[PDB]
């Protein structure tokens, strides 16, 4: 009864090797459990005995046990740091994504504590980047707290792969329902439904962060509300333009996820993303050109551009960080209506853009 298993519970954790190979031999409990709950393979794992986590484990241990706190062997082997018995648990089938009473997963304590090696082993095996505990942190969040830099950027770079993902799903749900419309434009109950979509991507790119996409996909709001509340005809050149939109929004997601290679596709992956972002920027002054007198869409560019003067200027490119300070100067004069809308102003702003571009090719070029 209890006397092999208190014997086993302390030879599990003073690392008696041969005790607990001779107590599992005359019939003790493996899966024993002290006050708390703890059976012996919480307290190897704890302790790093790594051949007592093997041999409990190979005469029916059970790899998720929960004690009073809702903690499984794996939520402890995390925790203290032992990457072999992390290794060996999930081996036989340990719960990578279990939850304890406070909602902290394994992950949480593997990065709270930087814990490297272990974070990538349990996120090869399927551990949510995502995962919030009870207060709303994320493993990245901990680990940022505790002041490790290098896990709290690995786990941003995998929840901005997920998110990616996630939003992939998105673009592919919004492509049929814009098929869908293209074949049946009368229909302006689809077009509720795109909104709802392009609404939710619009949230989680806020939540995360990704400004540029968040304004491109404001850009795409704005068009289908005012089709939904008619103030202008359904044209299939807008629906092009949407769908051009959609598209670079699409590739600068590419772009977000790169291959962690060296400064010169660094530098590759900023230009083509300014080059999207440009692009989008043409589509709001084509659509400008068409229908102006709304300075919704001039506040939207100019945020558009500040984003990008701040980009660059992070990222230095002075001379275009000055060209793209001009503009927004221009656009500052004519939201506060200083100057009057003239059709020179737009185009003069273009040819500038224009200049912009060149000087971005002549940078990476």
């Amino acid at each position: 009864g209890s006397d092999l298993g208190k014997k086993l519970l302390e030879a599990a954790r003073a690392g008696q090797d041969d005790e607990v190979r001779i107590l599992l031999a005359n019939g003790a409990d493996v899966n024993t459990a002290d006050e708390t709950g703890f059976t012996p393979l919480h307290l190897a794992a704890w302790e790093g005995h790594l051949g007592i986590v093997e041999v409990l484990l190979k005469n029916g241990a059970d790899v998720n046990a929960n004690d009073e706190r809702g903690h499984t062997p794996l939520h402890l082997a995390a925790y203290t740091g032992h990457l072999e018995i992390v290794e060996v648990l999930l081996k036989n089938g340990a719960g990578v994504n279990a939850t304890d009473v406070i909602g902290t997963a394994p992950l949480h304590l593997a990065a709270m504590w930087g814990h490297e090696e272990i974070v990538e082993v349990l996120l090869k095996n399927g551990a949510d980047a995502r995962a919030q505990d009870k207060f709303g942190k994320t493993p990245e969040d901990l680990a940022r707290d505790n002041g490790y830099e290098s896990v709290a950027r690995l786990a941003r770079k995998e929840i901005i792969r997920a998110v990616v993902d996630e939003l992939k799903e998105l673009i592919q749900n919004v492509n049929d329902d814009i098929k869908e419309v293209e074949k049946n434009p009368e229909d302006m109950e689809y077009w509720n439904k795109i909104y709802r979509l392009v609404h939710t991507m619009k949230e989680i790119t806020e939540t995360m962060g990704f400004s540029p996409v968040a304004l491109v996909l404001e850009a795409i709001m704005m068009l289908v509300k005012l089709m939904l509340n008619s103030e202008i005809k359904i044209t299939s050149d807008l629906i092009d333009a949407v769908k051009k939109m959609l598209d670079m929004v699409t590739r600068l997601l590419d772009l977000m996820v790169d291959p962690n290679l060296n400064e010169e596709q660094y530098i590759k992956m900023v230009v083509d993303a300014l080059k999207i972002l440009i692009e989008a920027v043409n589509v709001l002054i084509k659509m400008v050109e068409k229908n102006p007198e709304d300075m919704e869409f001039w506040n939207l560019i100019y945020r558009l551009v500040h984003v990008m003067k701040e980009v660059t200027e992070t990222m230095g490119f002075s001379s275009v960080a000055k060209v793209l300070h001009t503009i927004m100067n221009l656009v500052d004069k004519m939201l506060n209506s200083e100057i009057k809308i003239t059709s020179d102003l737009i185009d003069k702003v273009k040819k500038k853009l224009d200049m912009v571009t060149r000087e971005l090719d002549k940078m990476v070029s």
